[PDB]
């Protein structure tokens, strides 16, 4: 349910982990 960025090399990744 929280959803989350990180940067991952430069990429913005928003995945939701619970």
């Amino acid at each position: 349910g929280v959803a989350r960025c990180v940067a991952r090399r430069g990429v913005a990744r928003c995945v939701a982990r619970r």
